[PDB]
């Protein structure tokens, strides 16, 4: 959908500009929580930066299977805003690496993921509505 | 929930006492469904037992990682019912082992597999009702 590539293309694009490289309530809250995830709760969970190891020859199903590890126990909100924040960590150290070319896979392979594997679980919940409500 | 649950109960037990060992309507397309999988399909897709070789060692983790590369690319109705076809042949391998204390834990693995991960898109698609007027 392109709703949800949107959101990818927002945070990612935030992140990017962050570190020196419509939807608006979504695309804020979003914003907001990815940041609050990296000041306070990245540090306590798996690192998943470890486990991808980017290269211009990672394949999508190597991003399926280490992001299939955040959702093991099933889906909620806080763990969608650790996959977003996980792709802008991506994103990053891709652009630090000089393989600035990889910036827009992993925006594919993100909005790919979401629809997939996540959109069923977000309109079953509310819709990106409720997650203004919780975490904006 | 218990719903799952008893439609995993229900269906092992099928397939259990057919080799030899209310949702009425949906426990029924469920059962037919199956069959069909093991008469006609089975034999086209990559056979899952043999990468999980299951035993009493045998983690849901483990478990979950086989059945995730059934899902790899998504969900739809006839994936379920090849995940459901799965956890049978999986007990009925455990009973031809002399190992029938895995079949309750097999039962266990499918009911959280089913509310973790594919109940969202389930009740996304219409929910079991709409599984009985295509399948049933
Ligand atoms: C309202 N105001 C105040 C605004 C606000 C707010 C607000 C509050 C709380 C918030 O987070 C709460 C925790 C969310 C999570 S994360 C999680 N697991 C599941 C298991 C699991 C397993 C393996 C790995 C991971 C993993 O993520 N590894 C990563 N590696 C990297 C590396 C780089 C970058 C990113 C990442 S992520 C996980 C993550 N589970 C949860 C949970 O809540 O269940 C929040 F984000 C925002
Ligand atoms: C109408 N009436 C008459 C009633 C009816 C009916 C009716 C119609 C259609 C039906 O299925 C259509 C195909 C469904 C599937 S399966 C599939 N892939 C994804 C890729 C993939 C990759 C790796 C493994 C598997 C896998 O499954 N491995 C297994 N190993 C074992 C071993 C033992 C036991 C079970 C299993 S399963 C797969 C499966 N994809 C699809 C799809 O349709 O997309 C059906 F089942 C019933």
């Amino acid at each position: 959908s392109q709703s949800n590539r949107e959101l990818v293309v927002d945070f990612l694009s935030y992140k990017l500009s962050q570190k020196g490289y419509g939807m608006a309530a979504v695309k804020q809250a979003l914003r907001e929580a990815g940041d609050e995830f990296e000041l306070r709760y990245r540090r306590a969970f798996s690192d998943l930066t470890s486990q991808l190891h980017i290269t211009p020859g990672t394949a999508y199903q190597s991003f399926e299977q280490v992001v299939n590890e955040l959702f093991r126990d099933g889906v909620n909100w806080g763990r969608i805003v650790a996959f977003f924040s996980f792709g802008g960590a991506l994103c990053v150290e891709s652009v630090d690496k000089k393989m600035q070319v990889l910036v827009s896979r992993i925006a594919a392979w993100m909005a790919t993921y979401l629809n997939d594997h996540l959109e069923p679980w977000i309109q079953e919940n509310g819709g990106w509505a409720t997650f203004v409500e919780l975490y904006g």
